[PDB]
């Protein structure tokens, strides 16, 4: 609806294209990642970001960028550097921030 919502939906679509496996698509469960909720205090994922856009909870691109960075930082905190997850998070973090200027 609103201009910011339209822009953030556009950014979100482009970011999700960089995650074809959808590792970032939904909240990480402790079943898939043992101990996750005990290690990551502020979980974030593309699905939650979509819900926040729809609810009109972002009022600036800066806020959206902060949630995107949080999501990537979480993946680089929980996962070791040699994992596909860590490597994807670092790659998408830089590409996403460039893509968003
Ligand atoms: C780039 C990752 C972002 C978030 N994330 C997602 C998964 C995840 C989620 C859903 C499915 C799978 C998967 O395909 N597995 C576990 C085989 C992984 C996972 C598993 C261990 N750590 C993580 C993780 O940090």
């Amino acid at each position: 609806s609103t201009p910011i919502q339209q822009l953030l939906e556009h950014f979100l679509r482009q970011l999700q294209r960089k995650d074809p496996h959808g590792f970032f698509a939904f909240p990480v469960t402790d079943a898939i990642a043992p101990g996750y909720s005990m290690i990551i205090k502020h979980p974030m994922d593309f699905g939650t970001m979509k819900d926040k856009i729809v609810a009109n909870e972002y009022k600036s691109v800066t806020e959206f960028k902060a949630d995107f960075k949080l999501m990537c930082d979480n993946a680089m905190t929980y996962n070791r550097p040699d994992t596909v997850y860590y490597k994807l998070a670092k790659k998408i973090l830089h590409a996403g921030f460039k893509m968003m200027s």
